């Protein structure tokens, strides 16, 4: 039975420039207070939340957003991390109820009545989104949030059933529980563009999005395996692989690490394949894929600034790459 | 040397689902043909080809319990879909997006949408009648999966323009949307007078039964329609995809898709056996929906040999002897 594992080196390979929005510090602090208020955070969660640093993630992923747009992005990211953590303790029925409240607020903030914190916060940041977002990325945001909730209901069912999914079913569902897709809609929003359907749904752009989704998500599976195995959460490629393929822990970890390198190569390979829709649209496409690039480098690095995955030891673990497994809530041999 | 023929896997002689036929089939079938001919302005030779399609008969087998008015909306859609598919075989990517814009505009506003395009005028005709009784859930599933269909066919059209045979993994993903099975499934709800709630119909076991049904209907179509599609070297078909990716010969790829077809019917039964319960009212609506999926499997398999679309006048002979004589290519392969 293993007590630790070695992190694949994903950061030293990546040569994209790491940027940080000039508006980062005041917006991050303000959004921290918006979340504590909106989720009614109390200890212990409140202190854990102050080491999340989603505002600093968001500032690295949308480094050119103006202050108004950045704050909508950060509020969403704080809301998303809070929503994720809440839903880790929801059953299937209550997941659908939360889906109903939040999508109701996104689609009809004026007419949708609700007194739930999830939906109240949803109206707050999304009614600020709606002041500027184009109709295309508005609907991509709502539709991919819908996909998020549907997939997390499937995760909640697997958890209640004590199931570990098979690999090809996991990958399919995980692309939606990650939440990367609505973050992509925020790229458009925060850059002040609204890509046409025939551009955004072209297979090469769709493939670059997926490549980015997989990079962020499968690397998150590596970085977050430690906090997730505490409660034997199997919505993570590592236990999925271990069960399906008989891999031990480091074997599974290394297999996922290879997948991560391979998806950045996929991203660059499709980047070369991009067609041209003339100068104005080509320039908006470049802006969008730079946002996908910023998600790649930004998230990889932020995972070690946050307290969420490595506690206080983030910068230290970035250097020596050894992860000591946390104690399980219930011992494996209980 | 290159093959002139291949052998059809036996897909029908083991399928044990009862084959049903709507009581209203014959008069609805004939009225819809006239609707389509007028709406698409069909002329010869296409008009005579269309009189051998028999999409009304297919539709009456897939929705055998619909009343006459709901059946007629389904048959109009089916005639419109086959017509649209054939038109789009000769559209470029730009014009495909243009058709998509017209038809989705029509679906979303089936009385007020201003258009003079035949594709959209017909969309307004059948979908205005659809919305007279379709629930909000299946209405949006129809529209959104028609959206997915157009997006996917635009990808097909780009592949065709580029001379590209896709890889198998990418092909299967896109093909679940170019088939148009997903909007057919929304019509199961409409035609049964039900409107399943989000938490039921997007439950993973129903979504899996839908995909298993999609895959049966679609991959079996790749087999039946390979002959007509290869005439123009159309590679949006798992058979040329398999030959290119895995070096199989024709019979080997055909046999491979055959095994897949048996495996997806098995998947449907396996998921069927672990359906959850939402109580008696919802459970009855789920059983009604699942029987619709069932009727699509058995109906489409038998219909493919009644139609002239795939085997011309020889479907019943081919169903029994299973030898497919390859049609002449438009341009010979060694040209
Ligand atoms: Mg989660
Ligand atoms: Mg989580
Ligand atoms: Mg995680
Ligand atoms: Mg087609
Ligand atoms: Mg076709
Ligand atoms: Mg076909």
């Amino acid at each position: 039975a293993p007590t630790k594992f070695i992190l694949p080196d994903l950061v030293s390979d990546c040569t994209y420039p790491l940027l940080l929005n000039d508006n980062c510090e005041p917006v991050a602090r303000a959004s921290e207070q918006w979340l504590i208020a909106g989720a009614r955070l109390q200890e212990p969660r409140r202190t854990k939340f102050m080491g999340l640093l989603a505002g600093e993630l968001t500032a690295a992923c949308y480094p050119h957003a103006d202050a108004s747009h950045l704050r909508v992005c950060v509020d969403f990211m704080n809301w998303l991390f809070n929503m994720d953590d809440w839903l880790d303790d929801f059953d299937v029925d209550d997941t659908w109820g939360m889906r109903h409240c939040c999508l109701g607020a996104f689609r009809d903030p004026v007419g949708f009545e609700t007194d739930k914190l999830g939906g109240l916060m949803s109206k707050s940041f999304f009614s600020r989104f709606r002041q500027d977002g184009g109709p295309g990325c508005t609907e991509r945001f709502i539709h991919t949030m819908d996909l998020f909730f549907i997939a997390v209901a499937q995760q909640a069912g697997d958890r209640a059933n004590g199931i570990t999914p098979d690999l090809e079913s996991y990958i399919t569902v995980r692309r939606d529980t990650s939440g990367c897709k609505p973050c992509f809609a925020l790229i458009e929003y925060a850059a002040g563009i609204d890509l046409p359907d025939h551009v955004i749904y072209h297979p090469t752009l769709a493939a670059m999005e997926e490549a980015t989704n997989d990079l962020v998500t499968w690397s998150n599976d590596i970085f977050s395996y430690n906090k997730e195995q505490v409660t034997d959460d199997t919505h993570n490629m590592i236990p999925v692989l271990m069960r399906e393929r008989g891999l031990d822990l480091q074997g599974a970890v290394d297999f996922v690490g290879r997948l991560c390198k391979g998806t950045i190569e996929r991203f660059e390979t499709e980047r070369a394949r991009l067609p041209s829709w003339g100068p104005e649209l080509d320039a908006q496409v470049q802006t969008y894929i730079e946002g996908l690039q910023n998600w790649i480098v930004g998230s990889l690095h932020w995972s070690f600034d946050s307290h969420r995955y490595f506690g206080k030891d983030g910068h230290a673990v970035k250097k020596h790459r050894i992860v000591k497994l946390l104690p399980k809530r219930v011992p494996q041999q209980a």
